[PDB]
């Protein structure tokens, strides 16, 4: 008979990242014995190459699939109420802006979706630049002519790296096992009679456990064969440095986002503003054999800034981010960004997660397909990964997250175009 929860060992591969750390946290909260939980990652939590290892991420409700509502409301509750997470949510609001006929129309129906989901109380439609300027006076009336926006009072930003670090300190304090670098870089599951019984890492270390969760983010489809269910893509950011006096003016600013321009956050405690552009992401295709492939594979394999710290971003991305600064912060349009880097996610065709047992390898569970929208789910997502492990996952979540090679084209996903490839986007490589 299977061991009880208290005696069930679980390896979380990618446990130094977002979904992995959340899964480990929820194993412990659910009453798995901490010393039976092993967190393996290529890098110490929060992993240097985790998409969650950043200054900030946006918190808000965005409804791309039906399950998104439950998941966002769960996350919102915990960012507000959970003592582990609360201090890292800054509830400054989110300004979701659009300009142009198409983008405005899409935003208007998006607003109605929020209303229809029951969130009328915390979302307001701003129908002119004058209304936007009321919610953030530091935007330039010259740059935002003809813009409209949704203002979400319940949104804001998340101190992402700090939050994962706090989870790591919880796990450490509880007695969770850690393996990093050579001792944490997964290469293969260990299989016996079609059951997964552990993993082996690049340095030959073998870990044995009753269950294994693969929460390896953008690396997931590089590590095991996923039949193009997830296609990994990079997005980009840069940092600019403000004087203390400049930074003080921006204190408690709402997050500002425009799907056609990018987004930016208030300065952190060091006076640094992080800026992203917005675009369909970049692949980096190369020949690579994930465990379980039965033919030659060309797949998008992350070019990791952690492994290649002299990398920056494509020239085109430097241009686009600078255009975002010129639009959002014209007074800063001549600052030189630094710490430019690529940040990796993996898209499913429908932008819902991939959280399911492997169809052949019993007790090996996928927990990936983050689709560029999942940091905000740090507090809660692990709860549902545990439910999946235990066979108690609700039908709607399980269906949305199921193994689905048939589902569609992840290279385009729900985005405006198929991602371009870093091979065709010069300027990031300084080898
Ligand atoms: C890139 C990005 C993403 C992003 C964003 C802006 C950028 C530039 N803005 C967001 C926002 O405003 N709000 C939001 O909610 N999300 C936003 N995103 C997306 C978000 O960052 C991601 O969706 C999410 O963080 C991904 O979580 P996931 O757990 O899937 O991925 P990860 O945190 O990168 O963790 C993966 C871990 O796996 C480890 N790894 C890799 N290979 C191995 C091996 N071989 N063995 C063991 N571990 C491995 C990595 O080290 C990593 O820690």
């Amino acid at each position: 008979m299977a061991p009880s929860r208290a005696n069930t060992s679980v390896i979380v591969v990618g446990g130094g990242g977002t979904i992995g750390s959340s899964t480990a946290l929820h194993l412990v909260r659910s009453g798995y014995t901490p010393s039976n939980v092993t967190v393996l990652d290529a890098y110490p939590i929060p992993s240097s190459q985790s998409a969650g290892n950043d200054l900030n991420k946006i918190m808000g409700v965005s409804l791309r699939n039906p399950v998104d509502l439950q998941l966002a409301l769960e996350a919102r509750q915990m960012w507000n109420e959970d003592e582990l997470f609360k201090k890292f949510f800054h509830n400054t609001g989110r300004l979701d802006c659009a300009h142009g006929e198409k983008d405005i129309a899409d935003l208007k129906s998006g607003y109605q979706a929020l209303v229809d989901a029951g969130l009328d109380a915390t979302n307001e439609w701003l129908d002119s630049e004058d209304e936007i300027l009321k919610r953030m006076p530091l935007l330039s009336r010259d740059q935002i002519k003809g813009w409209k926006a949704i203002f979400s009072k319940d949104g804001g930003w998340l101190a992402a790296a700090k939050a994962i670090n706090a989870v790591g300190e919880y796990l450490r304090d509880q007695g969770v096992r850690f393996g990093f670098y050579g001792a944490g870089s997964f290469k293969a599951p260990l299989l016996a009679e079609g059951v997964c019984i552990g993993v082996e890492t690049v340095d030959g270390t073998r870990y044995y456990a009753d269950k294994v969760v693969l929460a390896a983010g953008a690396w997931s489809p590089t590590l095991v064969e996923l039949h193009e269910q997830c296609v990994s893509k990079a997005w980009v950011y840069g940092h600019i440095q403000l004087t203390p006096e400049e930074a003080a003016r921006y204190k408690n600013s709402p997050v500002v986002y425009n799907g056609d321009v990018g987004f930016f956050f208030e300065p952190n405690e060091h006076g640094v503003i992080k800026v992203c552009d917005e675009f369909p992401g970049f692949t980096r295709f190369k020949m690579h054999q994930p465990f379980g492939a039965k033919a030659p594979k060309r797949i998008s394999v992350p070019r990791s800034h952690a492994k290649h710290p002299t990398d920056t971003i494509p020239d085109a991305s430097d241009v686009s981010i600078r255009r975002a600064i010129a639009t959002f912060m014209p007074q800063f349009k001549n600052k030189k960004m630094f710490n430019q880097a690529m940040c990796w996610c993996t898209d499913t065709a429908d932008a819902a997660l991939l959280i399911c047992e492997h169809p052949e390898w019993k007790n090996f569970v996928l927990a990936t397909g983050d689709s560029g929208h999942s940091f905000k789910l740090l507090p809660n997502i692990g709860k549902h990964v545990v439910e999946l492990l235990e066979g108690t996952l609700a039908d709607d979540l399980a269906h949305a997250w199921r193994w689905r090679p048939g589902s569609g084209d992840a290279l385009k996903s729900r985005r405006s175009a198929p991602a371009k490839d870093l091979a065709d986007m010069p300027g990031w490589n300084h080898d």
